[PDB]
């Protein structure tokens, strides 16, 4: 039977939402060790019958990008590390490396030699060099959505195998910046057994030293069985270099670090340095470092020690790596070797270490606490949270959701057929899932990373956008032409994409207009995809150079659409205001497109002379004193004008929102009989310190409370129309958009912070739900966790990651903002949500990166708001760390991130063309998803593979019927099925040969991969 999500309270013996209730998270000075205690042991703690285990893992944190771009850390750091380590772990048997970040082994192996590669194979076959993780890149955790992470998992873990025939089931995620449960989800049904972390708040450090509770059992925050849970050590320390790792005392473990006794340019800030081990001095030494190995082991539950050893870009040199061998080796012959220190101390790889503590576990040494809950926000010290970068570089946030979607598209799209190795489609699907998979790195998505290396991943992202285009338009002109007519051109373009939201009207005007007239071209077909495994309507809209155009189906049945012109916001420096310009020359229009489950629907345009018969043509309102005229060319209403007022608008029976002058949300009414709820949308700004510690790219330190932006008497465009309507208004930083189709609103705001230095823009919804201190935020896209404000701590340690959504509510009332891409934000009062917009900050914070955010640019932020009756729901009880969605918020949810595809035929006459694709495609439960369609085999292979990767969340009971749905088994959707199998996440291993080759669904809150085999 599946696991109820919602009604059982999970008993786990640590529940972070509890722990920080309770907390005191007093900064207080702790002596050598500055956030914790002075640590004591029993010598006589061990003994002959039982020693100290301490493995010395030596290992190099190369981030794929932050500095320098990727390409340039490679030439200029990774390539001679790679080099270097294949040279010294050959020549010397006992030493040991750990790697992390397979884009660049992958970078590496491929330049080398065979001679070289079998070299290679053979340590990482023998045990001497270990992939942790392995995934593309250490991904950040906050801002990541889950299917993501799983890409670059997959694609990292699939050149493991392919080339090194290694699958690692440990992970190593030292610096991502606060950690997610997210992970040990996906780890966890990807093979692994055990986990690592780092970056957790130093409170909870200290709280969970304190207790023996550093490793774990980590579950999900809903799963009462535990089935979910990964064993997990966080390490204790401020930092995972050297300093931090050997022991309590960085004066005393920066000794210890061999490289910093001057010709490498690298000292010890503590004032003490290394000293080379002799035979004179080793008894000392080795005093020093088992003292510090022991108090550390204090920390912990077995008589097995982990101690790091590494840094940043290290193990490069070969001096440096002589110069840590030889004196650890002298050390560790001394340390062995004398009994009163009751130590076996070697240089061992992560793997050893989990495996010795396991053995310990079994021999009944030690039991080990469950725990729930994520770790955000982080904290390294004082009151400097890591809550700017939720924020930081919303552009590059909002491109990744993009392009995410748009590999699941091309990937699904093309994994209909097999494809001939002349069309390139194995190739452009490659570039694209690496150049997504790299930006997941902790200083890509975050926006960490120096300006000229944030261009760089964009520019990566373009490509691989340009790569899902063609792959996609390839796959829609071979799924929907007559099969003895389709006579491809691998390189053509028979159709470009349309897309409305990217990168946003004001942003670049790059959508192509569909020209149409008597002398030219009367007609245009188009074609919409829909990802999703249900059917869909959707309204879409396109340009068009008339205002006299019909839609049809292609059996040519009339479908409703509405014309609208195309208006577009000018920053008036004549004027100084911020006003509407219409086309004269391009309109757009809308309609509904129904689109079968993971299918294809292709429509006519058609230019007519006059109005046609079902086209109607939406009226326009500009609200402003001293207005202009709006001439919009062959439109067929003229623009009406008004002073700035009130305004109420309902489209279809749908809910009736109401305005204020200045064009924000005031009201939702849900239905004609209702109450007006108060809604209130207000934009404010955040400052920066002018005392003490300033905001950059990571930390967000406010000089208090936000001010609210100062807005004039802005301009107000109402747009009234049969299926969409919208408020548009120009106020300072945002053309803020409120956009109506009959359900959920939608909100577009148009972001250019412009010059305004260390301003933070904030957008914040007010209300009368009383939601007191309770508020809820997603993971990865994953889940919704439940978040207490905590006056106790400072306002930027009460912001989370908003990775697409957030709720409040209290008995009757929900209010769930939905977004199409990962932005900061919290509840600072009752009744209130907010999102942070964009920031643009003068000062570095001190991290490394050694500039602020000044390279600010547009930004098109996409949001649905969904206010709901929730009184009749069955909600998870009060105790209980999880909440869920309503059907209405989850389908909203999808609406922004795996919107339909909009495809434009770019030739006059498609010939053979065909009206749909996928009308016999099971529609399953609208909480089922197909979140991965993936051929694994190329053409030449007998035996054709296709990978699916299936997700069920969970929505609330509210008492909707909503029902009959078709069971979808994805190992039926392609013909002559020969195999079926359950697999790991990523497709690599096969767990389960499934009876009838059917593909069970999946139990709410889980996540199945099934491969099906085909004889073709
Ligand atoms: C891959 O490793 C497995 C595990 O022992 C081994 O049996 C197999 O032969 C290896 N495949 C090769 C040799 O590349
Ligand atoms: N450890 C530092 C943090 C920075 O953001 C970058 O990821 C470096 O590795
Ligand atoms: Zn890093």
């Amino acid at each position: 039977q599946c696991q109820d999500v919602v009604q059982d309270v999970p008993n786990v013996d640590v529940q972070m939402l509890e722990l920080y209730d309770r907390m005191s998270f007093k900064d207080i000075d702790g002596g050598v060790w500055k956030q914790g205690w002075n640590i004591k042991y029993d010598p006589l703690k061990y003994n002959a019958h039982h020693k100290l285990k301490v493995f010395v893992v030596p290992h190099s944190h190369n981030d794929p990008g932050w500095i320098q771009t990727f390409e340039e850390y490679y030439q200029h750091d990774t390539k001679h590390i790679l080099s270097n380590a294949l040279r010294h772990l050959h020549d010397n048997p006992e030493m040991k490396f750990i790697w992390a970040e397979i884009s660049y082994f992958a970078r590496f192996y491929h330049d080398l030699g065979e001679n070289k590669k079998l070299q290679m194979k053979s340590i990482v076959k023998n045990g001497q060099l270990e992939f942790v993780t392995g995934g593309w890149v250490m991904p950040d955790e906050a801002n990541s959505h889950w299917r993501n992470v799983l890409l670059q998992l997959t694609e990292g873990q699939t050149w493991l195998k392919q080339f090194m025939n290694v699958t690692p089931t440990a992970s190593w995620a030292i610096d991502p910046f606060g950690h997610s449960p997210t992970m040990p989800y996906i780890l966890q049904k990807s093979g692994f057994k055990n986990m690592l972390i780092q970056r957790t708040h130093y409170s909870v450090k200290k709280e969970l030293a304190q207790q023996r509770q550093l490793e774990f059992l980590w579950r999900q925050i809903w799963d009462n069985k535990g089935d979910t849970a990964l064993f997990t050590h966080m390490m204790p320390f401020y930092s995972y270099d050297i300093p931090h790792t050997c022991g309590p005392d960085p004066k005393v473990c920066c000794q210890f670090d061999f490289k910093r006794m001057g010709s490498f340019g690298l000292s010890c800030p503590w004032k003490v340095p290394p000293r080379t081990i002799s035979d004179q001095n080793v008894a000392a030494r080795s005093d020093l470092l088992v003292d510090q190995w022991k108090k550390k082991a204090e920390l912990y539950r077995t008589n097995v020690l982990l101690i790091p050893l590494g840094d940043d870009f290290r193990f490069k040199q070969n001096t440096e790596w002589d110069v840590q061998r030889v004196n650890y080796e002298r050390l560790f012959e001394h340390i062995n070797s004398q009994a009163h220190f009751n130590v076996q101390a070697q240089f061992g790889t992560l793997q050893e270490y989990f495996d010795a503590v396991h053995q310990a576990e079994r021999a009944g040494q030690a039991e080990f606490p469950t725990l729930s809950g994520d770790f955000f926000t982080y904290a390294d010290r004082s009151d400097n949270y890591w809550s700017g970068y939720y924020t930081s570089r919303p552009y590059h946030k909002r491109m990744d959701r993009v392009l995410m979607h748009y590999v699941r598209a091309a990937e699904m799209l093309s994994a209909w057929h097999s494809w001939d190795g002349m069309a390139r489609i194995e190739e452009r699907l490659e570039q694209a899932r690496r150049e997504l998979s790299l930006f997941q790195h902790h200083d890509g998505i975050t926006g960490t990373a120096k300006t000229h290396v944030v261009v760089d991943y964009e520019q990566r992202m373009q490509e691989a956008l340009k790569a899902c285009q063609m792959v996609m338009q390839q796959s829609v002109y071979r799924l929907l032409t007559k099969p003895s007519i389709y006579s491809p051109d691998f390189s053509f373009s028979y159709f470009t994409l349309d897309d409305s939201r990217w990168p946003g009207s004001g942003v670049e005007d790059s959508r192509t207009t569909i020209i149409l007239g008597e002398d030219i071209l009367p007609s245009k077909h188009v074609v919409m995809h829909n990802t999703l495994p249900h059917w869909r309507e959707q309204l879409v809209d396109f340009y068009v150079s008339s205002p006299f155009v019909s839609v049809t189906d292609l059996a040519n049945n009339p479908v409703e659409a509405q014309v609208s012109p195309v208006w577009s916001w000018h920053h008036d420096t004549l004027t100084k205001t911020i006003h509407p310009q219409g086309s004269t020359t391009k309109y757009r229009i809308i309609f509904k497109a129904r689109v079968p489950p993971m299918g294809l629907a292709t429509y006519v345009l058609t230019i007519s002379d006059s109005k046609p018969e079902h086209t109607s043509y939406a009226s326009n309102l500009l609200l402003r004193k001293n207005p202009t005229s709006l001439p919009l060319g062959q439109y067929p209403e003229d623009v009406k004008f008004g002073d700035p007022r009130e305004i109420s608008l309902r489209v279809g029976n749908g809910p009736t929102l109401a305005f204020s002058e200045q064009g924000l949300l005031k009201s939702i009414q849900l239905t004609q009989d209702s109450p007006h709820v108060p809604v209130h949308f207000k934009f404010l700004k955040y400052g920066v310190r002018s005392h003490g510690d300033r905001s950059g790219a990571y930390l967000f330190l406010p000089n208090g409370p936000a001010s609210p932006v100062e807005l004039g008497q802005p301009v107000v465009l109402v747009t009234k129309g049969k299926l969409e309507s919208s408020v548009s208004v120009g106020l300072p930083s945002v053309v803020h958009q409120t956009i109506m189709r009959g359900g959920a609103p939608e909100i577009r705001n148009l972001v250019d912070i412009g010059s305004l230095d260390n301003t933070e823009i904030v957008m914040r919804l007010e209300t009368h739900i009383d939601s007191g201190d309770i508020f809820y935020t997603d993971l990865n896209g994953l889940q919704f966790i439940k978040r207490r404000r905590l006056d106790k701590l400072p306002l930027q340690a009460n912001y989370y990651p908003i990775p697409s959504g957030m709720f409040i509510e209290d008995a009757n009332t929900r209010l769930t903002l939905l977004t199409g891409q990962p932005l900061g934000g919290s509840s600072l009062a009752s009744g209130e949500l907010e999102i942070m917009q964009d920031r643009r900050l003068a000062s570095d914070d001190e991290r490394g990166l050694g500039q602020g955010v000044l390279d600010n640019k547009p930004v098109l932020h996409i949001y649905r708001l969904v206010l709901e009756k929730v009184n009749n729901c069955v909600r998870p009880s009060k105790l209980h760390p999880a909440g869920y969605l309503t059907s209405a918020a989850h389908k909203a949810s999808q609406s922004l991130l795996d919107p339909l595809d909009k495809f434009i035929f770019a030739e006059n006459e498609w010939i053979g063309a065909q009206g749909q694709f996928g009308g016999d495609h099971p529609s399953a439960r609208e909480d089922l998803d197909v979140s991965v369609m993936r051929r694994l085999t190329k053409s030449s292979a007998k035996t054709q593979r296709v990978g699916y990767v299936l997700h069920r969340t969970n929505l609330m009971q509210c008492g909707t019927p909503e029902e009959h749905t078709q069971k979808l088994d994805v190992c039926h959707l392609l013909p002559n099925v020969a195999r079926c199998e359950r697999t790991t996440l990523t497709f690599l291993q096969n767990l389960e040969h499934l009876d009838g080759m059917v593909a069970p669904e999946v139990c709410p809150m889980e996540t199945a991969a099934y491969v099906s085999s085909h004889s073709s």
